[PDB]
């Protein structure tokens, strides 16, 4: 179930996978939920995705001390928005070593985040160049073309039926498309649908603004952004 952690949410989806929930006041929106993921690798922990806030982003990490209590070897963040990479800070403060999408590190001053320690960079068919992404364990790591932002990127977990579709992916029962503000309406289409070419027998689909779903939440997804060409 839900594990109330101060103001936090835990979930956990696999013997070794945990989501983690957080909440943003969105000005005439309410409180905006946004997931991400913590994997234990063997002795480590894995973090995608920070919380909205450096404070929050602190919590999680609490949160991994007191439930998994293993050191956090890396973390690696989905696009240069908010609720993916407001806390890197906390991230720094802790010592973790954080990655991000080149694009998105360019990114991140004028949106207003703090960069990542590395850059990913993608080989044509869209998986990452294993160089940029040392030690990444089970995290296997796929820019799917632009959509919901131009530098968005996803990521299966290798060894669970999972993977993460951040804020690409809506769920199955979504009535329309949101958080479309930065998106490339031409190419959204065609970008969620190689998100679930890329990771073809996952299960599990993970995303930022709706609760783990089906592969079903790919093809609406998908079907839905037909509509915005
Ligand atoms: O508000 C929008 O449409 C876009 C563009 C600006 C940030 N954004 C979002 O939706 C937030 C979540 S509320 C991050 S995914
Ligand atoms: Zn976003
Ligand atoms: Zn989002």
């Amino acid at each position: 179930g839900d594990q109330r952690f101060g103001d936090l949410v835990f979930r956990q989806l696999a013997p070794n996978v945990w989501q983690h929930t957080s909440y943003l006041d969105m000005p005439g929106f309410g409180a905006v939920a946004s997931n991400g993921l913590i994997v234990r690798d063997g002795g480590r922990v894995l973090v995608v995705d920070t919380a909205w806030t450096d404070d929050q982003t602190a919590q999680i990490l609490n949160w991994i001390k007191q439930e998994i209590n293993l050191p956090v070897a890396l973390a690696v963040v989905t696009h240069a928005h908010q609720d993916k990479m407001g806390g890197m800070d906390a991230l720094h403060a802790a010592g973790i070593a954080t990655y991000a999408n080149a694009l998105s590190n360019q990114l991140a001053p004028q949106e207003g985040m703090v960069a990542a320690q590395h850059s990913l960079t993608f080989a044509a068919n869209g998986w990452v160049e294993p160089a940029t992404a040392p030690n990444f364990g089970p995290l296997k790591v796929f820019y799917p073309g632009p959509g919901h932002t131009s530098d968005n990127i996803t990521v299966g977990i290798d060894g669970t039926d999972i993977a993460f579709g951040g804020c690409l992916i809506k769920d199955s029962k979504a009535k329309s498309l949101g958080n479309l503000g930065d998106a490339d309406t031409e190419h959204y289409a065609a970008s969620a649908r190689a998100f679930g070419a890329a990771f073809p027998k996952a299960s599990m689909i993970v995303m930022s603004h709706s609760a783990p779903d089906s592969r079903a939440a790919i093809t609406h997804t998908a079907r839905m952004a037909d509509k915005l060409r």
